[PDB]
């Protein structure tokens, strides 16, 4: 409970940083999209760092009824992180959701 409430205020701080980021100065409905992405990201069982790891993905694909193998999950993450981290951070998740590049995880969400 306390873990999740402090998780979301950490995500809220990040959203507030995006609301002021000149990169997204274009985006229409930005406050709304960011709220929705925070709620979606909060649906994962995040790791000790508050990030989506192999475990978080596994649990999510299973809740959603979508079969993924070890390697497919590995690839779903490196695809979204461009291969520089083995976990998806909220920043990476938001940039994924806003970005025009397609991603298996982005397409799995919807
Ligand atoms: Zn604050």
């Amino acid at each position: 409970g306390i873990l999740k409430a402090r998780q979301e205020r950490r995500l809220a701080e990040i959203n507030r940083e995006f609301l002021c980021d000149q990169k997204y100065s274009d985006e229409e409905n930005l406050p709304e999209k960011l709220t929705a992405f925070k709620e979606k990201y909060m649906e994962f069982d995040l790791n000790n760092e508050g990030e989506i790891d192999l475990m978080s993905l596994k649990r999510m694909m299973e809740k959603l009824g979508v079969p993924k193998t070890h390697l497919e999950m590995k690839k779903m993450i490196s695809e979204v992180t461009g291969g520089v981290s083995d976990t998806i951070s909220y920043r990476d998740f938001v940039n994924m959701m806003l970005g025009k590049r397609s991603a298996v995880l982005k397409l799995v969400m919807m």
